[PDB]
Parts: structure tokens; C-alpha cells; sequence
């Protein structure tokens, strides 16, 4: 299924295993399933790390 999300609020990262991403950014999801942080791909930096899944939303 649709597994690409969009950001819907701008987040500034604290830790270090969070990814920074504003409103709009695109992520590819490699984990959604074991808690309300997934595992993203950020589709214009390429890095992997951890966002806050009510931040996003599918883009389909």
C-alpha cells in the first residue's frame, strides 16, 4: 500500500536518532509497526531515522 508520508508540521529534532523535516518534506516508511515513532527515509536527504507518526500523513 501507500507507504510514502508527508509532514504536516514542521519538527526540529532533539536526539539524535530523530530526524528535522519541515511541512511537505517526503519520507519513505521502514517501519511503522512497533511504536508511534516509525523508522522514515526522508525522501530529499536519504537519511534514515526516527519521526513522529501524527506528523504525518499518507500522500495517497
Amino acid at each position: 500500500g501507500v507507504t510514502l508520508f508527508v509532514a504536516l508540521y514542521d519538527y526540529e529534532a532533539r536526539t539524535e536518532d530523530d530526524l528535522s523535516f519541515h511541512k511537505g518534506e517526503k519520507f519513505q516508511i521502514v517501519n511503522n509497526t512497533e511504536g508511534d515513532w516509525w523508522e522514515a527515509r526522508s525522501l530529499t536527504t536519504g537519511q534514515t531515522g526516527y519521526i513522529p507518526s501524527n506528523y504525518v500523513a499518507p500522500v495517497d
